[PDB]
């Protein structure tokens, strides 16, 4: 198989797993039928995701940067907008390619490009090449095995190392080889004194939750902790469950588990022991 996490999401977005009026701008909804405990797992996956975000938001009062690493056509900028959760400055990288889709949809939908615009601090907007830059919010068209690429094209768009930096992987890590990703995670730490990484991935073959604790111990991260879906799945509010269950049923075989078991969510944290950094959790 070979999935697109975006359609994927907008395909339980449409059910009712989560709130996202954003996604339905970017992409279009497949009218197949899914096994539902694809999307019990997509709503875990971002339901983690986004309460290690709200986490450090509340640590840093939202003076601070987002930057979230092959960020596809993700719609957490809105929604953080919406929730009036915005970060000083929110950056999304991805392929060149990816981030032109990105644009052509934010240029051709205004509930896309109208909140931009409104903290922004011009009435309109350059979308030269591969690059939106924008007081608020960034997508930035880079490599992320080019490392030195990556840095220049973040820091031209403001971002600064000073600031408490949360930097997001979901599921972009397999895409490069394990020493590409090695150098990331440890080009993400050298380039700030206070930082948070979080990295959700497939555990595959020779991988472990303490694996992958020590890849982000052992590239300069100084404390790191690692679920597997299915223990944050059972940790998840009785509210959201009940919520989320109840829109589709689900059979007997407890196949749910199985499914989720191949997924980690994984964070880490340097420095901000003075924000309380390394103690947030999901
Ligand atoms: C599996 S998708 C995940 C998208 C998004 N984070 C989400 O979870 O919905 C991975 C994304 O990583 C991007 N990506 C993979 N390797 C990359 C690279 N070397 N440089 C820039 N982007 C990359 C892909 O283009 C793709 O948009
Ligand atoms: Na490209």
């Amino acid at each position: 198989t070979c999935e697109d996490a975006s359609l994927c999401k907008r395909f339980a977005v449409s059910i009712g797993y989560w709130h996202d009026p954003y996604i339905q701008h970017f992409v279009r909804l497949s009218k197949e039928r899914k096994a539902p405990e694809i999307n019990r797992g997509y709503f875990a996956r971002v339901h983690g995701v986004s309460q290690l975000i709200k986490a450090f938001l509340r640590k840093t009062e939202c003076h601070c940067q987002i930057v979230n690493l092959g960020a596809g056509m993700d719609t957490t900028f809105w929604r953080l907008k919406d929730e009036d959760l915005l970060p000083s400055k929110y950056f999304e990288v991805d392929f060149p390619m990816i981030v032109t889709r990105k644009l052509h949809s934010i240029k051709c939908k205004p509930p896309l490009s109208s909140p931009i615009l409104e903290l922004h601090s011009e009435d309109t907007l350059q979308m030269d090449g591969h690059i939106l830059d924008s007081k608020r919010y960034a997508v930035i068209g880079a490599d992320l095995r080019d490392l030195s690429e990556l840095e220049e094209k973040l820091k031209k768009c403001n971002m600064n190392t000073q600031l408490p930096t949360l930097l997001i992987a979901e599921c972009v890590l397999v895409y490069m080889t394990p020493e590409q990703s090695a150098n990331l995670l440890k080009w993400a730490a050298n380039s700030f004194e206070r930082a948070m990484f979080i990295n959700y991935e497939q555990v595959n073959e020779g991988k472990s939750l303490e694996s992958q604790k020590e890849r982000l111990l052992s590239n300069g991260w100084e404390t790191a902790s690692a679920v597997d879906m299915m223990e944050l799945y059972n940790r998840l509010p009785r509210a959201e469950v009940s919520r989320i269950e109840s829109l589709e049923f689900l059979d007997e075989m407890e196949l749910l588990e199985q499914l989720m078991r191949h997924y980690c969510l994984c964070w880490a944290t340097k420095g901000g022991n003075e924000l309380g950094l390394k103690e947030i959790t999901y």
